[PDB]
């Protein structure tokens, strides 16, 4: 039997915990893996919809309601039927219970309802068509069972039930999990793997050392000089990294020391340190030149340059570029002046201050990132260091606003609507689901306002002069600081498997991250490689 090695998510011990909605505590080959979405969209690709376990929707009128095809002829592991009223279900849970929307699908799905046995019907709480990406997020469970459990929020779900490829636990430890394929899986005549084969792996240095020594198959993790320690090492190992999303500097805006709140909440300040980082440089040292600048005060990045809004990425790129006299004298100019002889600048007040930035412990390119940048501040005089806080800690930090300033990635899509909105709708700063991303507490009404109406008109005259509209906020406000466009990284091993996607063969984006759902649509394109012979 094929078992293929994948590496999601960093962990130091698994704890068995296959809950869909438990996004920052369960296992992630849970989602796709376990629950199939209704449809994959394809996000490289113009958001092309794959329709996987709905067979076809279609939108309203007003773009105030849609309606999904359930495919029948599908059934969970179990035995059941994958019908209506597990969507149905599945979605009032989220209503009911809003700490299990990971995705903010509370603030768009107004309500519910079985039309019948394989139709489902939403209705929203404005005009948004591309509410059925959004309804593509929320993870489908099967109502006979989660209907009886005591508490959907602590369930841990060890013998889950679901509808995709790979349900079965076949083995578990806590340095190593099997997953074998689902006995009734729908599309199992497409698939051709047998097992995930999922190892403990805590941080960029152990993976380092099993990935050049040809132990992985399917990984995404950073892997520095790629060509020389793992592209040399066998002619097997193979690597895409197709273009991915903004990386930045978030900064408090709610940080609870007078004095740091009184730097970060300064828009000059916030200007002086994007001017003092090296953007080539980062991108050159810590990211082993796999990465591209973004000087946009917006962070839009130039793989939308197509959206930019020309006039005011002039305006303020100067602000986004390097240079370290600019940030002194804009730090001279502002007044935040040295009043204590020790070289660095303190605040307007006359208070000393130190930047506590952090990024995730392992994440090594971050980590590297953050240094660089700590030295880069050094020399115009801003007092900075460095921490690699546990993820969990990290991620804690931001949504409980201790944290001073922190290097993050974002999501990326096919539009700049995923990045803006999970990066400034102030609505996301609230809510114990709610990932890191708009965590810096800057919260602009109009702002809220422009992200909220972006799908609201089929005009795409119009909704480019919304996102010209968001795009100047944003820059004239150096909300955060844009510091590189960053890369899918994604590593593949010809040795056990074939049929890879890469630069010959773009299908989608390539990782194995939970929250790619292609990684579905990924694994069922590969194929083992004959090896040894029968007698
Ligand atoms: C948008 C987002 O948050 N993506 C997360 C990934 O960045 C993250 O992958 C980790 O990225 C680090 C930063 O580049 C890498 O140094 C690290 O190797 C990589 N780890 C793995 C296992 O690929 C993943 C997993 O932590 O979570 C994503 O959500
Ligand atoms: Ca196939
Ligand atoms: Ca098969
Ligand atoms: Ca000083
Ligand atoms: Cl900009
Ligand atoms: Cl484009
Ligand atoms: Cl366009």
């Amino acid at each position: 039997r094929s078992e293929l090695t994948i590496h999601p998510k960093e962990f130091t011990t698994f704890v068995r915990n296959f809950n869909p909605f438990l996004g920052a505590t369960n296992l992630h080959t849970t989602t796709d893996f376990i629950y199939e979405p209704l449809v994959v969209f394809n996000e490289m690709h113009g958001n092309t919809p794959v329709f996987r376990l709905a067979e076809n929707f279609q939108m309203s009128d007003d773009l105030m309601s849609v309606t999904f095809d359930i495919r029948k002829g599908v059934k969970w592991s179990d035995g059941e039927a994958f019908t209506a009223d597990d969507v149905v279900y599945s979605f009032n849970l989220v209503k009911e219970k809003p700490e299990l929307d990971q995705s903010g699908i509370n603030s768009w799905v107004t309500g519910v309802e079985k039309v019948n046995d394989y139709q489902v019907k939403f209705r929203l709480s404005e005009a948004n068509s591309n509410v059925p990406y959004e309804i593509a997020k929320v993870p489908v469970v099967p109502k006979h069972v989660w209907s009886k459990v005591k508490d959907p929020s602590t369930f841990t779900n060890e013998n889950p039930v679901g509808s995709g490829p790979f349900t079965v636990i076949d083995t578990f430890t806590p340095q190593l999990y099997i997953q074998c394929e689902n006995p009734n899986y729908w599309d199992a005549a497409n698939l051709d793997v047998d097992c995930l084969r999922v190892p403990q792996i805590a941080n960029n240095d152990q993976f380092l050392g099993k990935v050049v020594n040809g132990e992985m198959d399917w990984t995404s993790s950073f892997v520095p000089d790629i060509d020389r320690t793992y592209a040399a090492a066998s002619p097997k190992h193979h690597y895409w990294y197709p273009p991915a999303g903004t990386q930045a500097f978030v900064v408090n805006f709610k940080n609870p020391d007078a004095a740091k709140n009184e730097a970060l909440t300064n828009v000059d300040f916030r200007r002086a340190f994007s001017m003092a980082l090296d953007r080539q440089t980062i991108i050159d040292i810590a990211f082993y030149g796999g990465g591209t600048v973004n000087d946009f005060a917006s962070g839009l990045g130039y793989a939308f340059e197509a959206w930019s809004d020309e006039k005011t990425h002039d305006k303020f790129k100067a602000y986004n570029s390097y240079n370290a006299e600019g940030a002194k004298k804009l730090l001279a100019k502002a007044g935040f002046k040295d009043v204590n002889k020790d070289g660095f600048v303190d605040t307007p007040s006359g208070k000393s201050f130190e930047l506590l930035i952090q990024s995730p412990n392992g994440w090594t390119d971050f980590n590297n990132t953050v240094q660089l940048a700590v030295e880069q501040l050094a020399e115009v005089g801003i007092k900075a260091r460095a921490r690699t806080p546990d993820f969990s800690v990290y991620n804690q930090a931001m949504l409980e606003g201790t944290y001073d300033v922190a290097y993050t990635n974002y999501f990326h899509g096919a539009d700049p609507y995923t990045y803006w909105n999970s990066a400034y709708n102030s609505a996301l700063q609230s809510g114990d689901g709610m990932p890191r991303a708009a965590m810096h507490f800057y919260k602009n009404e109009k702002l809220d306002g422009l992200l909220n109406s972006f799908y609201k008109t089929a005009d795409k005259q119009e909704q480019l002069e919304i996102a010209h509209g968001i795009q100047q906020i944003i820059a004239q406000d150096q909300v955060t600081i844009p510091v590189l466009s960053g890369a899918y990284m994604y590593q593949y091993n010809t040795t056990r498997f074939t049929g890879w996607w890469n630069e010959e063969n773009p299908k989608g984006r390539p990782n194995i991250w939970a929250g790619i759902p292609e990684r579905l649509l990924h694994v069922l394109d590969l194929k083992p490689v004959k090896l040894e012979h029968h007698h």
